[PDB]
């Protein structure tokens, strides 16, 4: 394979015919330093390209979901060259033949602040199962400065998603713990005191949460309990708005565990009760938006809300439900395409359930007048499916994102509320 130095890669940066291609793990991708790098994160303008998905059939059509064409001058580049030399190989039996390997990164690059770097303004939010392995086994982890955490299994009135394989001493939390059947939005402040308090949880301590993908379907009557990352995202947010103030959500959620090879548990671990939550609950309620401030946020060119739903939702074919009874959508809001329906998050997420790439994420939300100089409510539904896309925003250090919690449900229990049907 041929080589390209780091001058030669200096000099063509920006270039729209060069396509560098980093092939470390999604997180080191992010910012984590993964190899104790002085610098965390990509070059600047790299696309990330596993290479743990090389072992997938998928790949090939994720390279030209990508747009990278045979036609393109592709340089890849790893902790080491080594790690690129199947990716290139695999290119090459495909019909890519311009494909060079940049060998310095690591340390050359990355421990130069003169060549440039991007990442993850927020990425220690968004953790590796090695971090999490650390964590647990009491080892030098970096991004983390606590004494005191837990592991939290999210799942929706499913404990047998826990209980069929979670990761070693960790506890269950039932979605219903922090929001109500009823409304469909997070408790009380007073429930979620209690409620966090009977999981173990302070605002001081850690929180990791995670949950298992078991293929929701809509022909059963609980297709949101085999979305269980989309339930622990929806968790996370719940717990930054009522104090927390330390929440990681585990990339990828169970699958990165299994596939990193660490151990499965079906113990079912006893939870630890703490006296007090030790913080004014809630501590962030910007992240929180209602309906009287969803409405104002609909008359402002200062903000907008966003749409996190199908879009058979979208046009008011279905509710996408089986307990939301109404059809239609919130007139004036930006669509923002979740995927396939209420309990899938594809355009959001690679095919291992990681989040997508967060540079396609901000370009699509960018056509749409999604931008991050808007106070920003994502909502959906009831506020899964915005927690996550909220999550993203987060992420990418959005200093004015919000989840208007009742969303579809909450605007359609009122029938004062106007509302818009089929193909805009
Ligand atoms: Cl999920
Ligand atoms: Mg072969
Ligand atoms: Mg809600
Ligand atoms: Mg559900």
């Amino acid at each position: 394979h041929m080589e390209i130095t780091t001058d030669s890669l200096l000099a063509l940066l920006g270039s729209e015919k060069v396509k560098i291609i980093d092939v470390r793990s999604a997180d080191a991708y992010n910012g984590w330093r993964m190899r104790g790098e002085v610098r965390g994160g990509h070059i600047k303008g790299a696309k990330s390209l596993p290479a743990k998905w090389l072992t997938d059939p998928e790949w090939l059509n994720i390279v030209r979901f990508k747009q990278i064409r045979p036609e393109d001058a592709i340089v890849l580049y790893g902790y080491t060259p080594e790690e690129c030399e199947q990716t290139a190989t695999r290119f090459k039996e495909n019909g890519y033949n311009n494909v060079s390997v940049f060998h310095r990164f690591h340390p050359d690059w990355t421990g130069n602040d003169a060549f440039p770097m991007d990442r993850l303004e927020q990425y220690n939010r968004l953790v590796p199962a090695e971090w999490v392995n650390g964590l647990i086994s009491g080892e030098e982890i970096p991004e983390y400065d606590n004494d005191t955490f837990i592991v939290c299994h999210a799942h929706y009135r499913n404990r047998d998603a826990y209980l069929s394989g979670h990761i070693p001493g960790a506890t269950d939390m039932d979605t219903l713990a922090l929001e109500s059947p009823e409304t469909w939005n997070r408790r009380t402040p007073e429930e979620l005191k209690k409620a966090l308090e009977e999981h173990g949880i302070t605002a001081s301590t850690t929180v990791v949460l995670y949950g298992k993908f078991m293929h929701p379907d809509n022909a059963d009557e609980f297709p949101g309990s085999a979305a269980g990352h989309i339930g622990a995202i929806r968790l996370a947010f719940i717990m930054m708005y009522a104090g927390v103030e330390d929440v990681r959500v585990l990339n990828g959620g169970y699958q990165s565990w299994t596939d990193a090879g660490f151990a499965i548990s079906k113990d079912d671990v006893p939870k630890t009760t703490v006296p007090e939550f030790g913080a004014p609950i809630p501590s962030r309620p910007e992240f929180a938006v209602d309906i009287d401030e969803a409405k104002e946020m609909l008359q402002s060119e200062d903000s907008d809300l966003v749409c996190v739903r199908s879009y058979p939702e979208y046009i008011g074919e279905v509710s996408g439900y089986n307990y939301i009874a109404a059809a239609g959508r919130i007139p004036g809001a930006i669509f923002a395409e979740c995927g396939s329906d209420a309990y899938h998050m594809e355009n959001y997420r690679n095919h291992d359930h990681t989040t997508r790439e967060y540079h396609e994420i901000e370009d699509i939300w960018a056509k749409s007048g999604i931008i991050p100089k808007k106070h920003l409510a994502f909502y959906c539904g009831t506020g899964w499916r915005g927690s996550e896309a909220w999550f993203n925003a987060l992420l990418m250090g959005w200093p004015r994102v919000s989840v208007y919690d009742g969303g579809w449900f909450e605007w359609s229990n009122d029938p004062e509320n106007p509302y818009e049907t089929g193909v805009p």
